[PDB]
């Protein structure tokens, strides 16, 4: 439970979304430059995270026979002195990869904005999560880049698309823990898995497509509501509508059909999941810039993009349960 | 495409399913009962068939720290000649597992009758096939039944039910095929999966749930249609409604929400999915014995039963191409 010291106390985010914002369709270079610089952020910035690869190959509708590398990135960072297999995973999610067609495409929301928010905002939790540990329970914090995300074909198929998504729920759900851990498999030990998709544009609107983590969604917006109230949102005003278009929706009364993308794999395997993805609330329909040459740079709203990244860090660091620890600051002491 | 011949071509169903009739909660006797029973009519009705289990445990919400297994019974027959590995499954699915709370609940719908129903018509075909092959395309039939579909804990979970059926895609999911092969894995070589739940009641009402196998569901309906029409059909006339409410929405405007069922992991990991389940098309209510001690054998309609049965063998028969194969009646020979 975050107090308002708490969120007050909360490598620009366009510093670290600038590399992310070039052509990146999967086995191309394009793909392996995006890779390695997320991972060499990680690797320099978050020293104390493991990074990992997890790697597959499959045919598309557009590669004829080819195999198509597809190429998750993992890190992760747990409490010290804990078995790995005895950790709950919060689970921060979006895919790096990018739509083929067009030609350059660059999906600065979909989703370069949504990686970049996340590395903003796991950056901005890490003293404070060293510092909450050096204290001392049993959960850490992970975020997954998939890749293969976009489909490749024109009809609708169903095993097109999801391609890194798929591939890692599914060696997951295998991965069996000892019998003597906490967790059943490496996919089991996700506790929450929040995955962000097309943010970065004006005004979104995020609707609740799981009850089980409808809560989850509520805490969400509660964050944002205090953070206004707070003045600490430079896309809203005090009197702003809330992005959360269900806030105060019953658990009960929640009827919208989810939007297929990364999480739908976790979840028919049984992963808890909450899907932040901007889409309206009546319709269905998604940003107007949605796979058109105008998902670019120049349409980004990055005082929404800074927003974003406010909340997702407030989010991380409630779950992980950093009150107290996110200032500090020392008084009289050099 | 079937003829009217064909359809007036096509171990009574109450002989098939008396013996499913009986508790079989997963892990007690009353499984391994139900399990043997259904693996020795395929042995010895069905000898050109394989048959297989798949085996998981896991600890579910009421299981403490026990490991409870879920045994999944799979039969397959495929044309002979065939590397196994370049053969597209038409799937037909049902759970034989039933509820543990309430003790001693039967389950005749839910599923006993669907997996009856599957074992009927998978008989009523198998003679057509050898037909069809023995003149000779590469497509064969199989039967899942799946244990732990039913949750067992009071609160939702999202890791909670689907026990066989997540451990069954996951593992065929990662089932690789050699690089020679037509199909990349074993869950991927499943051309169209068709799950059967909660039928046996009076005038189902079945919704179209993916727009991916809209066709299909038209191709069923226009089956029953047919039936309707040739007098076929026992628990309805010449004037009867139609059981499929969504026999003429166009694929663009179907916006039905799925039912969290045994379907769902296979369709996350990118399997066609047909859901032939009776719930409300308006409320989502499923037929009144639901999870009630009255969901027993005196309330099945057995005209509707065997109407399932006729259905389903005209769709396999449909969907397998046994067209003037199903008839083999020969004049003036002994």
């Amino acid at each position: 439970n975050l107090s308002n010291a708490d969120l007050e106390a909360l490598t620009n985010i366009q510093t670290i979304l600038a590399p992310l914002l070039r052509p990146r369709v999967p086995g191309t270079p394009g793909s392996e430059l995006v890779r390695n610089y997320i991972i060499q952020f990680f690797n320099s910035a978050l020293p104390l995270w493991t990074t990992e690869l997890q790697v597959s190959s499959s045919k598309t509708p557009v590669s004829g026979s080819q195999r198509i590398p597809f190429v998750n990135i993992i890190a992760y960072r747990s409490p010290p002195g804990l078995n790995e297999t005895d950790v709950g995973w919060l689970t921060l999610v979006a895919h790096y990869d990018s739509l083929k067609d067009p030609e350059g495409f660059i999906g600065a929301i979909d989703s370069a904005a949504p990686c970049s928010i996340i590395m903003s905002a796991v950056r901005s939790i890490d003293a404070a999560l060293t510092r909450k540990w050096d204290n001392m329970e049993q959960y850490g914090i992970q975020v997954i880049f998939t890749d293969g995300e976009e489909s490749f074909g024109n009809t609708l198929t169903a095993n097109d698309g999801l391609y890194g998504s798929r591939s890692l729920a599914a060696h997951w759900a295998v991965d069996k823990y000892p019998s003597t851990a906490k967790y059943e498999t490496r996919l089991s030990s996700i506790s929450l898995l929040v995955l962000l998709d097309l943010l970065g544009a004006k005004n979104p609107q995020i609707a609740s497509y799981y009850p089980v983590t409808h809560f989850d969604y509520q805490r969400l917006a509660a964050l944002e509501s205090r953070l206004r109230e707070l003045g600490q949102l430079k896309s809203s005003g005090i009197h702003g509508k809330s992005w959360f278009v269900d806030r105060t929706t019953d658990v009960r009364s929640l009827k919208r059909q989810p939007v297929e993308d990364d999480q739908v794999p976790f979840s028919g395997l049984g992963v808890k999941v909450l899907h932040v993805i901007d889409a309206d609330p009546t319709t269905g329909e998604f940003p107007s810039v949605w796979h058109t040459p105008d998902d670019d740079e120049n349409h980004l709203d990055f005082d929404t993009i800074r927003d974003w990244s406010l909340l997702i860090t407030a989010f991380a660091a409630e779950w992980l349960g950093l009150q107290g620890f996110m200032d500090n600051h020392h008084h009289h002491h050099h």
